[PDB]
């Protein structure tokens, strides 16, 4: 009972890390996909100073 | 979705330069024509200097 106790958490922490090391890498592209919409919002922004000094 | 938006950046980036270039070109070409305006301008002030002493 021991042994196939010890196989099922071998399960669950193999599950666990795999949807917790999935979920960081793809909370880093986001971050990453978040940056490049500020980034937009920064052309946008000093588009609009080009055009008032302009 | 990366790529879309780094063409569509590409775009927005191509649009800037072809707009900003065309008013500093423009600005460059007015300034000429302000500058024969004001030796226009000078040209009938020693004009009328000369109608006074003569």
């Amino acid at each position: 009972q021991q042994r196939t106790m010890s196989e099922n958490l071998r399960r669950n922490l193999a599950a666990l890390e795999a949807k917790i090391s999935e979920a960081k890498t793809k909370k880093n592209m986001l971050q990453a996909r978040a940056k490049a919409a500020k980034a937009n919002a920064e052309l946008q922004q000093t588009l609009g100073g080009l055009g008032t000094s302009s």
